[PDB]
């Protein structure tokens, strides 16, 4: 009964390991973001672009 | 007499093994009912599944 109990571990054990998968998905595309917004703020602190490049 | 008594002895103690015997063709049936609910119940308790499968 033990032997036979386990598979339902087994079973919940991938399913934690799909949901971290779908959610390191998710963390690629949040970071190249992150990195394209610092690249947006850094390029904007500079004082010798005109208006119609900062907005 | 005391010889031809013990027929029915034998005849009781038969009944009883047969009747031990359907007892225990049903006990087959209810332990493995009782090891699905038991997995049933596993699988129920993990937090990570939705609405449709713990119904």
């Amino acid at each position: 009964a033990t032997a036979s109990s386990l598979n339902s571990v087994k079973d919940s054990l991938q399913r934690g390991q799909s949901t971290i998968d779908v959610a390191l998905a998710a963390g690629d595309t949040i970071t190249d973001l992150l990195t394209k917004m610092k690249e947006k703020a850094l390029a904007a602190s500079d004082t010798s672009l005109n208006t119609a490049s900062f907005n």
